[PDB]
């Protein structure tokens, strides 16, 4: 059982992680309203709408009706309201739908922010090593068994010590092997520590961050975020 | 009479123009509430608490306890709460206000956006027509009052409101170059309507700025506003 994106990103959000859950929307009008909003706060910035579905592939898929992307970029708070109008109350058909597609009944708007680099970040037990671990990969945005398949180099797989850990050494070299440097380093570090309680704390079989984001802020500040999350339960 | 900073871009915006009016709040727990959920949508930017109060000077004003300022950068919600804490209830002693000071009641929480550059833009009803005045310049109210040739100054024909013509040209004086000027001129026919449906005497945008989105484009906002009638 999954729950949704921006109930994902709120959950991380509650245990101290970086998150961009934006705003969920049951309406194309509720869209546009939470665009305008936001023009309030940072005029003339970009917004993402993004289909909140239970199935993966959202943003590579396409709509019943032509529109292409389960994730569309849009430059105003109409626009935004055009493309809620073709997500909200339509089909959504993805790689793992298969042509029976899903129902969407509403979106999440979201500020359009400068993505520097994706990471692929996953909390889940390993049955081989008996413990969690931590699996992560500096080529964030694609499938991970093509990664181990394909670019082994970049994929990591940290054992954690279930309440014992994971230590702050675990993470800095993590961190550090993603390629981080400065202020990100730690930045990491503490997002995985959220990331982690999450896992722990709600039981759940598996916290996904694909991707785990390094985004600049309005003022070019660089910051981890994450910018998909799937969370798993039984 | 004037209205707020905040209710001034509020009235901006409905005619079209783009301000930051941010959102205003009347407790220092709410303005820590706003911050937390613009982290939604922008996570990790920073927030500016400008106390929201009917006089002048507030950037270079002081609060009784200590703080300076009344238009402060904060870094988290919870520096947003200190602040908005520090200015909600209590007196900011600005020049304009003499010793005995203004209480405030409420702050705007804005977004911190990286601002490239400052203007002061008016319309003015005074015996006559509508005039437009503008400086280049970036304390620059009062420098256009001790110093009005530095102005520029664009006399409005009431009957046909201000040409494009001397629009693009007021904005071209003002400096811009490329997509800014026509947004420029966008901009400053919103303040217009507002200046003629709304009846007022003043519309005063110091700054009226350009600023970076959070995708670094360049656009005309205005940064605060002061509206009479």
């Amino acid at each position: 059982m999954n729950i949704h994106e921006w109930q994902s990103k709120q959950l991380i959000q509650k245990y101290g992680g970086r998150a961009q859950s934006g705003e969920v929307a049951f309406s194309p009008e509720r869209s546009r309203d939470i665009a305008k909003k936001l023009w309030n706060q940072f005029p003339g910035c970009e917004f993402v709408v993004k289909a909140q579905v239970l199935a993966g592939g959202r943003g590579k898929g396409h709509w019943e009706h032509g529109m292409q992307g389960g994730v569309k970029l849009a430059k105003t708070p109409e626009e935004v309201y055009e493309i809620a109008n073709e997500m909200i109350g339509h089909k959504l058909i993805t790689k793992q739908t298969g042509a029976k597609g899903i129902n969407c009944n509403k979106v999440m708007v979201c500020g359009a922010v400068d993505i520097l680099k994706e990471f692929y970040l996953s909390i889940l037990l390993d049955r081989a090593m008996g413990c969690p671990v931590i699996i992560a990969t500096s080529q964030g945005g694609m499938g991970i068994e093509e990664v181990a398949q394909k670019c082994p180099e970049c994929l990591f797989k940290v054992p954690i010590s279930v309440k014992n850990g994971p230590t702050n050494e675990q993470l800095v070299k993590l961190a550090k092997d993603l390629g981080l440097e400065g202020d990100l380093v730690q930045d990491c570090v503490d997002n995985v520590k959220a990331l982690y309680q999450v896992f722990d704390k709600c039981d759940s079989t598996m916290v996904e961050i694909n991707p785990l984001g390094v985004i600049e802020t309005p003022t070019d500040e660089k910051v981890i975020c994450c910018l998909d999350a799937k969370i798993a339960f039984d």
